[PDB]
């Protein structure tokens, strides 16, 4: 779906502005590198505590988070 | 943590606003009873997919789930 897809990219835009790479965002958010990017290809199975330790480890609020989100939804979806 | 216990509020707090049952959310979404109740007392291993069938058997857009988890957040937390 639309929403799956864009979590999963609003993950990897996050994680791209930063400047982190796959193994950087896996280490700070205690999830391991193949978890990583098979979220980022899928966020299907995606947890709600796996995405709270993937926002903690990209230092984002989960406000701001829901928001990018949100915005990707009203204007592309 | 708060996130998580309030992605379970959110749910529920629509339910019935909706006048939904449990067990009418669970044929809804088409996530079996056990599996809604759980997510309603801990929404830590709810996933991104189970989420939309919750949103969809709440007949509630993901934009509106997410702007009164946000709001939640902010006065609350």
């Amino acid at each position: 779906s639309f929403l799956l897809s864009k979590v999963s990219f609003v993950i990897k835009k996050i994680r791209l502005e930063k400047g982190m790479t796959q193994e950087d965002l896996a280490y700070k958010s205690n999830l391991d590198r193949t978890y990583i990017s098979g979220i980022e290809r899928n966020s299907r199975n995606l947890t709600i505590k796996s995405l709270e330790l993937i926002m903690k480890g990209l230092e984002v609020s989960d406000v701001v988070f829901f928001e990018m989100l949100i915005k990707e939804i009203l204007k592309h979806d």
